[PDB]
């Protein structure tokens, strides 16, 4: 339902920029960050879209060229993929699984080999896609680490505090190409989704969707993130990908997301839309209290699921036994 | 596979007081206690029949006179069915199941009032069947005690010793009517069965046979029997009841059947044989090792699996819980 900028500059974007899914979808509100109903929504761990908080004002300059500049001769971790779909593989998961091999790699590089990929894909219809990710740090130029230095942690550490949450894990830049998929899967933070350049598409799912979208086993190298397919869902194993249903949001310079921790996130760069700069900024969350209420919450029922999980592969010596002995424990017992 | 008895006094046994199933089974080796084959069973955790132990010997004599007179006027706990199969309940574990009655109930008596129950039954018919089941202590009588003292302590403390076992946990006086089932299940102890007066027809099955027999839930108050009704097994819910092998035997006067804890056991009193009586002996297995060898035994996977079900059980503050959790965790991710 698309925003009108400032200038009468015409729509920022229009719906054919959108991919289309088989699910509905509620839109996640947009409000002021002085407005009480968002501190509600954070407070109770729901999303908003927060509109003024100025979080990474002065970031709103950056660019491919600016950042060139300014930014050092780091490396870069810069993913790849021959798809829009992007896949994450924790590397040391990777022991496990051997009837396995990348299917979207890390390359690390120099920020203008990065620049100069980016620009010749651009000049062959390349459906070759690249995402740059990686932690802000030290080394990174001056420029950088005054505007840097001018994000609004007033209200950043104001939010910290007021949740109880715990530090600041990390803080991510993120320069994608249209088109990209960063698919559905949840992190065990809590998340400020900072958008700085271009717009991106946020398809939230709650903690309680859980069983229908079927992550990974947590041994497995793609733990945390959704089997499924979104383009061509498979309803013969994933029957219950049939009931679900997200909250959406377009995001784009200025707007901050609150993503809460265990809430699925879907992120997908907008076609014909250009290139996307996001930062991040994540935290530990509360600690649970000594007062247990029942029954639990989705998250913490999700929390001891991993647990088992995490557990049983140690306690078996080998991860492959997990599945077996679940089974088991389950089949003409608990169904 | 019939004894003759000393004397040429026939068969003690045949083929037709034997009830049929729908499983194969293969016999359990009947050997000596000075045999070596035997103490390396046992060592190794599998099945073997004592022929000479003279574990009970004193008991040899006993009856339902002589007990009467006896034994004292003590409460002996005294189980009910309606049908020759019986079930034992988890008094404690009924607050759980709600939807749930009791169908073999506990009714404590004096023996005088057993032994004409018993007798009135059998002068009506009737298919209404009782099991005594009573933990011996020092309520008992005078000439039982002296009886109970020359039991061969010598013999079954050295067992007690050499499989580093615990100590002695119970031993329970077991009388049972002909006909009587006990249904399939099995047992955390380490098991001296030892056999007094009639016959018992004994179908071990082992640890790894767990997935073909299909235990009720550990919270169930039937925790730890099977499922499977052995008469009319419903293969649609239990279709690896199929694949069930047994070791079995039948034992009498002077037996001693080593049942090795978590094996399944299912005892079934000889058609038209007559009343039947056993004292059992169970003691604590050994301390696991230091040294964890991998992969682990079938015994040690159903340890982890009754823990697993029982941390869920506090963790979700509700046993009712623990199904449903079950299943989301491993429905399109573990099948
Ligand atoms: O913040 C996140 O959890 C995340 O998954 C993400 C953030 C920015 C771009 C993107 O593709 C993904
Ligand atoms: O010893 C046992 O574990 C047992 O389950 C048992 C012992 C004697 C008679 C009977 O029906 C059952
Ligand atoms: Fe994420
Ligand atoms: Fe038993």
């Amino acid at each position: 339902e698309p925003r009108e900028e400032a200038g009468a500059l015409g729509p920022a974007w229009d719906e054919s920029q959108l991919r289309s899914y088989s699910f509905p979808t509620r839109p996640i509100p947009r409000l002021s960050q002085s407005d009480p109903r968002a501190e509600e929504l954070i407070e109770n761990e729901e999303p908003v879209v927060l509109t003024d908080t100025n979080l990474v004002y002065p970031a709103l300059k950056w660019d491919l060229e600016y950042l060139q500049e300014n930014i050092g001769n780091g490396d870069f971790s810069v993913y790849s993929a021959s798809t829009h779909k992007f896949l994450y593989y924790d590397e040391k998961k990777m022991a496990n699984f051997q009837n396995f091999k990348p299917r979207s790699n890390r390359e690390e590089m120099k920020f203008h080999e990065f620049v100069e990929k980016l620009q010749d894909i651009q000049q062959r219809g390349g459906e070759e896609r690249l995402y740059l990710q990686q932690t802000l740090n030290d080394t990174v130029g001056r420029k950088i680490v005054m505007d840097f230095l001018g994000f609004n942690w007033n209200w950043i550490n104001k939010q910290q505090g007021k949740r109880g949450w715990g530090q600041l894990t990390s803080n991510l830049l993120l320069i994608g190409m249209e088109g990209n998929v960063t698919p559905a899967h949840y992190d065990e933070q809590q998340n400020f989704f900072a958008q700085i350049k271009g717009y991106k598409r946020c398809i939230l799912f709650p903690p309680d969707q859980f069983e229908c979208l079927y992550p990974y086993p947590v041994h497995h190298p793609c733990d945390r993130q959704s089997q499924v397919d979104f383009d061509n869902p498979d309803y013969e194993r994933f029957p219950n990908f049939q009931n679900v249903v997200g909250y959406e949001t377009v995001v784009g310079p200025g707007d901050v997301l609150y993503i809460p921790m265990y809430w699925w996130h879907h992120i997908e760069s907008l076609l014909n839309g250009g290139i996307t700069i996001t930062v991040n900024f994540w935290y530990k969350g509360a600690p649970t209290p000594k007062r247990i209420e029942y029954p639990l919450k989705a998250h913490q029922k999700v929390a001891i699921m991993r647990n088992i999980e995490k557990m049983l592969g140690e306690a078996l010596g080998n991860p492959q036994e997990v599945g077996p002995l679940l089974n088991t424990m389950i089949k003409g017992r608990y169904n």
